[PDB]
């Protein structure tokens, strides 16, 4: 019965580093539990869920972090190769309760190359698994 | 108790483009909501599914849609670095009705550097997440 | 009511090939049906699992196989463009019964770039899509 998902999506390349990635195209997000405008996604229904990232790279290097509550849980790496764009995913099972809050980020500002666009797709997405 | 899920991989590189990708090899359609021969797959199950595709690039770029009933609704996109194979992927929480059909597709003749063969698996998978 | 998940990372680079990755370190393995010292999963519930991984490539290139009671059932490649790094990601549905052991491996020892660190995390995850 209980239920909650979502699927964002980065209209424009390059976010801010050190600080969560707003996802502003919206694919899914019916139960609201992720906000555009911060880029957060707040656990209304405690259990265990599943995130998924994907990202693109292009101008430099792509060091992402997917974050729990202040604190890096994951770092997924990719290389740019001068001239050609590349992919990178990362995914991740987190028990979470309520309150707790999730979000990509790029921690250093060396490593920003996070490329989005209409066309090439960077997204985020997550969903409950079980309720707990 | 509802349930549907399948994951498919091609057997041959290079699909044409411009028509649903037919990924031909079962590694699981128990409910047969996926059709090998139109690489279509048709919902039977109201609900949101999760849908997840991994592509391998050779020879040329790759640009690779997740459609709709007609309509892109994500895009994936890699560079082919002279010499180098790479891998891309991508996925999303996607809301589903009866009849309401999803399928993989290369859009651009120029990006069709799809590749795939008995041992680089290049596939596509999804499966129910919740009835509504 | 059924439940059943787990996301484990490798703490070192290079693991030994012909033989289950010892994904060392624990994100989430409450139900402790995947053995941090064999590097397998055991199936206790019988159902449809989903499972994921994400390896990163540096050095060499890197071939890695999902295996399913000793037999590969998918194939994930990705090729080392000289001082880049890569990422590569694959996944599937599979339909698992009491005692049955899934795992990931390199199976040449050729292709064995398989590269993660304090850093940057190559993991294996997977859950329970529905029990059966
Ligand atoms: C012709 C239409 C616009 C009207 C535009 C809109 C989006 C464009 C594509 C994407 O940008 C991805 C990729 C970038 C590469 O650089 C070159 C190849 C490719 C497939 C682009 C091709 C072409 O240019 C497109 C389809
Ligand atoms: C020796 C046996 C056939 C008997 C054949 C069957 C499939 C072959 C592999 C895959 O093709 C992927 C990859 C392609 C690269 O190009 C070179 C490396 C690698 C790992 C290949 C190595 C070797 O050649 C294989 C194992
Ligand atoms: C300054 C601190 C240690 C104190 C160290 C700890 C981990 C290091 C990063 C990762 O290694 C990934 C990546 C490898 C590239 O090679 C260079 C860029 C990047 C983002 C590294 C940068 C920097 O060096 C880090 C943050
Ligand atoms: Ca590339
Ligand atoms: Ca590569
Ligand atoms: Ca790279
Ligand atoms: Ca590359
Ligand atoms: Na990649």
């Amino acid at each position: 019965m209980p239920v909650s998902a979502f699927t964002v999506i980065l209209s424009k390349a390059y976010p801010a580093i050190g600080t969560p990635i707003p996802f502003d195209k919206i694919l899914y997000n019916r139960q609201q539990h992720y906000d555009p405008r911060t880029g957060i996604f707040t656990c209304q229904i405690p259990g265990i869920y599943y995130f998924s990232y994907h990202v693109h790279v292009k101008g430099t290097h792509v060091w992402v972090g997917l974050y729990k509550n202040g604190t890096p849980v994951m770092y997924t790496y990719d290389e740019y190769t001068k001239g050609y764009l590349d992919q990178a995913s990362g995914s991740a099972i987190i028990d979470l309760t309520e309150n707790d809050q999730v979000w990509l980020q790029l921690p250093n500002a060396e490593s920003n190359g996070l490329y989005s666009s209409e066309y090439v797709h960077s997204s985020f997405s997550g969903f409950l698994v079980a309720p707990m």
